[PDB]
């Protein structure tokens, strides 16, 4: 019921079409119980201007939302989420933010997806992956990509929450690669304590 909460709490208080709203009123109510990393992934989208990304993890849609909001006309955000009730949330989210002309919701294990995404999805390469699905995915998930041909050159991966509850087998993999380029981003509470992070790998290629 909670992710239902959170939606019916934006749908109370948030304005329609306003995916800052939105964003707004998802931080609000979660509080109870990011907008600082929020900034992070903002600042790589903008960067990085990726016309196809890929996020694996939907939960109640708030990072679909910050994505999409920020990509051009045209641009497409494929999102995976393996629970039917999450995917019905943040399609609703997602219409709710006025950013669903940009949002593919697919359904299902992206174990299972990630092979078909070419074909079933017309997708050739990656320009970005998000990663904020279960942390222990996080490294299957990206050699699984790599192996299916869908990162090249520049591709960006960012995974969240990679310091609590932790995907340190990720980290030391796309660390000590060289196929990949990292930096480590700190999320910070009340400016003092470094609570979380994220972390950019830059596909260079397998060499
Ligand atoms: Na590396």
């Amino acid at each position: 019921t909670k992710e239902q909460r959170i939606l019916n709490h934006v749908l109370q208080h948030a304005e329609p079409g306003n995916a800052q709203s939105v964003l707004e009123a998802i931080d609000t109510y979660c509080e109870q119980k990011g907008d600082k990393k929020g900034k992070i992934v903002d600042a790589v989208i903008q960067e990085h201007q990726p016309s196809v990304l890929l996020e694996l993890g939907a939960y109640c849609g708030y990072s679909a939302v910050r994505m999409a909001r920020l990509l051009s006309p045209g641009a497409r955000l494929i999102t995976i989420e393996i629970n039917p009730d999450c995917a019905a949330i943040t399609q609703r989210m997602v219409d709710f933010a006025g950013v669903k002309d940009k949002v593919t919701l697919v359904v299902g294990a992206s174990q299972d997806i990630i092979p078909q995404l070419k074909k079933k999805y017309d997708v050739d390469t990656l320009d970005m992956v998000f990663l904020d699905h279960w942390k222990d995915r996080y490294l299957p998930d990206t050699l699984l990509l790599e192996e299916c041909g869908l990162l090249r050159k520049g591709t960006v991966l960012l995974a969240d929450n990679v310091i609590c509850p932790g995907a340190p087998d990720f980290l030391a993999h796309v660390r000590g690669s060289s196929c990949f380029e990292c930096t480590h981003y700190q999320s910070f509470l009340e400016y003092r304590e470094v609570v979380d992070g994220l972390e950019k790998a830059i596909y260079k290629g397998p060499g």
